[PDB]
């Protein structure tokens, strides 16, 4: 399991983070990545972390908006959006894997490179500025 | 307690019901209204049910598209929502309140009317038209 949490609505231009805790923890080869999908798009690659180094990589579309941290004590990861417009409504999703011996971190980027996988939190933006 | 589930996502042009359940057994002078919110607007009123009658009353945004059933033995009621579109993308409240001797059931349309009132549930409607 892959307990998500955070799912709000806010305005163009506002900041929210979704969490996400997986009920076994972590170990140093654990990666978690985030995906979101819109009804009518395809669910598409977020951003990810390396659970033992803390190294991340992002899909362009949010490289320098979002960021995911780790929190060691929880067994959880944050995805911290900002910037947020209305493109970025989506229902967001958690996942996990463990990485292969060989592989960099960052090509975890594809949706059967998780097996585990959160049941979805809707994030939606509106229209409307703060 | 008014109880709400159905949230979620779907394309323009989908239907979408949210429901609401009282743990209070509902009597006669019962009203169960929706409401709903986007960030950047006011809360609105949506429509209401009166538990005597069964009769409804909407706002003119919706009136055609929504329509609100009675669950009977649910002790509920379900907002099922039609020719959804982006524009019906909010925060969904059910509110009750007890009707007022003299009032229609029709008058209950202000957010001052509704002692009570659910958490709220969202729904997103995206961009995307279904493909059928």
């Amino acid at each position: 399991k892959l307990q998500q949490s955070g799912g709000g609505m806010v305005q163009t231009g506002d900041s929210l983070r979704l969490s996400c805790v997986g009920s076994r923890r972590a170990l140093s080869s654990t990666i978690v990545g985030w995906f979101r999908q819109i009804p009518g798009k395809e669910r598409e690659f977020v951003g990810g972390i390396a659970w033992s180094s803390s190294d991340t990589w992002y899909a362009d579309s949010v490289k320098g908006r979002f960021t995911i941290s780790k929190d060691d004590a929880a067994n959880g990861v944050h995805l911290q959006m900002s910037s947020l417009k209305p493109e970025d409504t989506a229902v967001y999703y958690c996942a996990s894997a463990l990485r292969r011996p060989g592989s960099d971190a960052s090509d975890y980027t594809r949706i059967p490179d998780y097996p585990y996988w959160g049941q979805g939190t809707q994030v939606t933006v509106s229209s409307h500025h703060h």
